[PDB]
């Protein structure tokens, strides 16, 4: 009955609620932020402590060693530090990240201490897996196997608050989903691997979503979906897509700023400060000079006569005469622009969409083609959605450690049954529902 | 302390609900239905009647004559006996329905009476009127006029039930609203008076509503919009246009239905039952034969090789070999097919949209454009969008009532701000949230 929450963040909230309803359960708190743990500590009854963690490694193996279980809800790469504290002590833990290649490396003390390291718990990496598990367990109760798996996912705003020139507002640092343009995608299909170029010519790769008629939708593919053959165990497939989704424009807004040039890690130029104006005339190559100069010269290098991409640097304040915030780059620059002109304001509704195709051979013979969809929207007067799907498979999972449910030890993922089973039937009362459907076609 | 609710139907649950919070009211319920009295009596505390409206009248003069107030959710064609029964006893009304004109001629009885009777309320009529009488006055109170008023609205499902051919599901019977597409539809524009043609070319009427870019919806214009300069007083208005709002496919394939002779009340075809693949031979003209025979003479009907409209059907299982509903007509079988195959599940929600569009002249010289927003979602364990926006402000001016808030007497709808002000503040807590907008460009 004593648990430790390092990380006072966005995801904190909704894993504090959720932990203090019984009542029995202690909760401490260790973060930097002076400010948040303050505020934090008004709604929650909670002991607060404030620490480094990579400086003050003294004190966290004192204070993890009085708790039953860490719940680390920091970047992903202070879990090494986190998780070789927690094997000392002998002492369970539970992420809300990925299990990163390092923190695989102490798989070998973890089996020896006698623990259980849970990662890869959320939405994404979390539910993902969930779902998808749990129709591939199904289908090999009944000795099939699977020939493709298509999963599109993606957070974004209830269609009311769509109405901006990227159809978006940003629940974090924009930072992260800028440079993903800049990457390269990674698919099967048919048999053949698949290689996306990124950056200028990946809008190329952008295609229409037509599953909810009613819902404007694009999508393009992720990162990198080959690895998924191993970890859900389906090498036999043919086909292996993981995507996101948008609502349709959001692309071709991102590819504007890409021509201008504001999409890298190059520092910003140096008695009066700087202006949006003046940095659009540095990045285009004229003089610091009139607006409508600029805005002859802005829509030249734009492609052709590209207006939709010039009215939406207009529409966010790019030519004008504001103040640019202090950065180390001009991508980091954009993006504290970006998180004052399009964020949450207090009473407006998250969203999250998802959807999941499998193609499963019967020992039989026939094709089943079965779907899954996923929706949930944020409450008014509580959490976000997107709070929601991360948080509370985070905090459901550490509440069946203590209660000893999960009785499997060392470092895993929430792949097996006797994790995702009971996640996914007690997530339908928080408000997070997923209907399916089944067909046959050989 | 004491209330008589005359009907058990849609709008019922949510009235019920609301009133019996204090504690203090004691609700009486009088219905036809006698199943759904005793399922309803379950849920709430109420005392159940068993009564006809036009039969029983002896037994209404005096139920009425107990009660402090009566609320009437029954057709509007029924309301002259309510209000005849409420006058002759010294009684207050609310109704949830148009004031027709057999209610209006009323007015002069009502007044000598000494009684309140407000009708009107709802959604449509209803927060409509309440919407815009806000507005206007807000300009009145600054020397301002109306030049301009356009309202769009519309209750359909959340964008995630949106997967079928009419890209909706019914609350209601479709009687309604299918033959409400070969009615005309009339309003007013820059000046003049338009008139729009009902039938097979109103399809040439809808046009796309791109105020949601993440929402992909049409619109069309209502029946009349220039009954409306008379209602909010405002005469000096060059355009008055009201329209309802649907996802984009759904008058299409009205369309389809109307070309194929289903759009009439003509009685259905006379030891075998009769099939729907039947009926559409008999009115395509050829005999009960083959399904693909069928195939051919249909899609030849409709229009060219219209595939989409020919889909429509085959999916909702009109080449079929499924029994046609008892009916007193073709229109009417229909509308039992439709309630059948696209009605509301258990955990599916709805949806309300609305959008109001004022162009205000100021004194000054200068216009004002002013845009008010209004979304509402269906709750999953609790009342749908459209209950709560029909049933809540017919519930809430009943309480204004009783607690002696509303002074005015006589035959009144919700126009003045004695009432519209406290019913659009207290809906805000329900879940019915409005945003505004206003720029300025002359």
């Amino acid at each position: 009955r004593k648990v430790l929450v390092l990380g006072s963040g966005y995801i904190s909230e909704p894993v504090l609620e959720y932990l203090s309803r019984d009542g029995n359960i202690e909760i401490t708190v260790g973060s930097d932020m002076k400010n948040q743990i303050e505020q934090l500590g008004k709604k929650y009854n909670i002991n607060p402590v404030s620490m480094d963690i990579c400086k003050q490694e003294e004190k966290l193996g004192f204070l993890v060693a009085k708790q039953d279980l860490v719940i680390s809800l920091l970047p992903y790469v202070l879990h090494p530090l986190v998780a070789k504290a927690c094997i000392t002590n002998k002492v369970n833990m539970v992420t809300a990240s990925y299990i990163t290649p390092a923190l695989k490396e102490l798989e070998k003390s973890v089996e020896d201490a006698g623990i259980t390291i849970i990662g890869e718990l959320g939405l994404d990496p979390g539910l993902d897996h969930m779902l998808a598990m749990e129709s591939i367990d199904k289908a090999k109760e009944v000795g099939a196997t699977i020939e493709s798996y298509i999963s599109y996912c993606g957070g974004l705003p209830a269609p009311e608050h769509s109405n901006n020139p990227l159809r978006y507002k940003f629940s974090w640092s924009p930072v992260g989903v800028l440079m993903n343009v800049m990457q390269s995608a990674t698919y099967l299909l048919d048999g053949k691997v698949v290689n996306v170029a990124g950056g200028i010519s990946f809008l190329d790769a952008v295609t229409s979503m037509d599953f909810f008629p009613g819902l404007n939708l694009e999508g393009y593919p992720n990162r990198d979906s080959t690895k998924y053959a191993e970890i859900y165990g389906i090498s036999s497939a043919h086909t292996l897509l993981r995507g996101t989704l948008r609502y349709k424009g959001y692309m071709k807004a991102l590819n504007g700023f890409v021509k201008l040039g504001l999409i890298n890690r190059e520092a910003l130029p140096a008695a009066n400060p700087l202006t949006w104006k003046q940095l659009l005339c540095d990045l285009v190559g004229i003089s610091p000079s009139s607006e409508h100069d600029v805005l002859k010269e802005a829509v030249l290098k734009k492609l052709g006569g590209d207006n939709t991409q010039l009215e939406a640097a207009e529409w966010l304040g790019l030519l004008g005469d504001e103040q640019v915030p202090q950065a180390e780059s001009i991508l980091d620059a954009l993006s504290k622009h970006l998180v004052m002109k399009l964020s949450y304001g207090p009473e407006e509704k998250d969203m999250i969409v998802m959807r999941d195709s499998f193609g499963i051979r019967h020992p039989s013979g026939h094709l089943e083609h079965k779907t899954i969809d996923l929706v949930a929207y944020g409450d008014i007067n509580g959490f976000s959605a997107m709070a929601k799907t991360v948080g509370l498979p985070t905090a459901m999972a550490a509440k069946m450690l203590l209660d000893g449910e999960i009785g499997a030890k060392g470092l895993m993922g929430p792949f097996s049954k006797e994790i995702y089973g009971p996640i996914l039937e007690r997530i339908k009362a928080e408000g997070i529902i997923y209907t399916t459907q089944s067909t046959i076609k050989p």
